[PDB]
């Protein structure tokens, strides 16, 4: 009901609670996250897209970002035209239902009053800050490169120049925010979304990667990366299966489950969900079939309205 | 004698050597220096000016930088209105004789155009390299700050954007110069002018530490300078009166001395009066002095224009 847990659901951190509570009681409320552009948009897309509509409903005016610069900045994509990949990108979050005002980086990021601030920021941070803030974000080259350390203060001083009370993002971005929260003069209160495991279960979930599910993939294809899974019998975490579980279903739920060896079995939270995979009382095929249905039929939309 | 050696005249560095000749050989050409602004002009900044009109006598169109944009990014000073200040650098630096297209940076380093090629040169630089070459010229402070290293690819940036042929500049800024021929397309040619020692002889030459003889200095203040000046006798390196010697005054000189002593004696090279200190023929108060007088006649037209 409350609009802060409707916010605080599915949300690893948030620097702060309190915080949160004073600028939710201000009439005019504004929310941002952003997003370099990836060909593919997979389900850690979706599960802070999520938290952004939760936002939006909750009377925030949302902002998503386009980081077109940041493909060459961290040499995620040497195209010209990534706009155009943004462009299907913008074109997917609404698809999902999220009207918002989408800014592209290149619009915003070669003005000379930000590229100032940019440099009055460099005066404040230091070299060792900087690079702990790209640890899970960067590269890591052999021979570390300049661009490393610019990225941080453009992250920082973008968050300035779009002035949003409330900044989302995955728990990869917990240095930059801190590092945000120090230097920049308003205070922006952060929300972190958890990191999803990958389908292989080595990694995090990168569409690179290719342990990745996409809201655009064919209903075989969920079947069958869902079907090569990484899902161990007792085991809640690492499992991505039961990471889909947590985030992206919905309660109550029926599986299908002939009486001999128990019966249908409908759920009705993911705690006795979680409850009944730890004791190894369902069956990971059992659950992947499940979960499987399910994303399909949530996916459906999305994939028809595009 | 050839605008070569008139070039190569009290230069510590020139890379390259061959490349120079080819530059000069080329009818239209253009030769760059940048300073940040300072207050007071001291002869340091005398013997950079110098080196820019004997590349202005060659043919070499110059251009002049005036970095107020790094006086925030090195610290160097909070005001704003440091144009003000680095317009009277401007007719200063007239006074000695230098006519030049003055390129204020804050008017171009903020640029689109500029500011992108910043970063794009960023994704080619690595952090060990940029901090290398500003070892010479840091604050030494004990938490290094990202703009420093933001610093050097802006001036390997801005030489682009200048185009200047001939990038000029003291030696601390050579790894600067050395990065720019590595990462930049034209190649451009670097001229590496010698560090003046300070009058106090531990330090540079500079306007913080005091230790200066402005051009805008009265003559008085220039004799009790170089009379508290770390002048030893026998050494050549690391005296500032020497190098006062080596680079500003005109020869041949005669200095004066009663004949028990050896008489008023003639001077034709500074390597003869390198000899003579060596060879303790030459008292450090006579050659104090000696330099002293020529020199405020020899800043006394860039003096008289000032007043007034
Ligand atoms: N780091 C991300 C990419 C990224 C790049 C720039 C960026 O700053 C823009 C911004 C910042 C805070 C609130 C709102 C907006 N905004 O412009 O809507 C945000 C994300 C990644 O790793 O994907
Ligand atoms: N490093 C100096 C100050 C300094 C600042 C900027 C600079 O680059 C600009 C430039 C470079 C070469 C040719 C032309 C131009 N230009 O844009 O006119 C050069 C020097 C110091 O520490 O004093």
């Amino acid at each position: 009901m409350d609009e802060f847990e409707m916010i605080k659901r599915n949300t690893s951190e948030i620097i702060s609670e309190e915080e949160l509570r004073e600028v939710l009681k201000k009439d005019e409320k504004s929310a941002g996250i952003g997003f370099e552009p990836s060909g593919k948009i997979h389900l850690g897309h979706y599960l802070q897209i999520k938290k952004m509509i939760d936002l939006q409903n909750a009377g925030f005016d949302i902002i998503i970002g386009l980081a077109d610069l940041h493909a060459y900045l961290n040499q995620k994509g040497e195209l010209d035209e990534i706009r155009k990949i943004g462009d299907y990108n913008k074109k997917v979050f609404e698809a999902m239902g999220l009207k918002a005002k989408y800014v592209y980086g290149s619009e915003e990021q070669l003005d000379k009053d930000y590229t100032l601030n940019v440099y009055r920021l460099a005066l404040k941070t230091t070299l060792k800050r900087a690079r702990r803030s790209m640890e899970l974000i960067a590269r890591e080259d052999e021979n570390p490169k300049v661009a490393e350390v610019i990225y941080p203060i453009m992250q920082v001083n973008s968050i300035h120049y779009e002035g949003v009370d409330v900044a989302v993002g995955g728990m990869e971005q917990r240095k930059i925010h801190m590092l945000a929260r120090e230097l920049l003069p308003k205070k922006v209160v952060c929300i972190h979304n958890p990191v999803l495991t990958g389908l292989d279960g080595e990694g995090k979930m990168s569409s690179s990667k290719g342990n990745f599910i996409a809201v655009d993939d064919s209903p075989e294809e969920i079947r069958a990366k869902i079907k090569k899974a990484y899902c161990p019998a007792g085991v809640v975490e690492g499992n991505p299966i039961m990471e889909i579980a947590k985030y992206f279903l919905e309660y109550p739920l029926t599986i299908k489950r002939p009486e001999k060896f128990g019966g249908d079995l409908t759920v009705n939270s993911y705690e006795e969900l979680e409850s009944l995979f730890k004791n190894k009382e369902l069956h990971p095929m059992r659950l992947k079939n499940a979960v499987a249905e399910e994303l399909i039929k949530i996916l459906e939309p999305i994939r028809k309205r595009l």
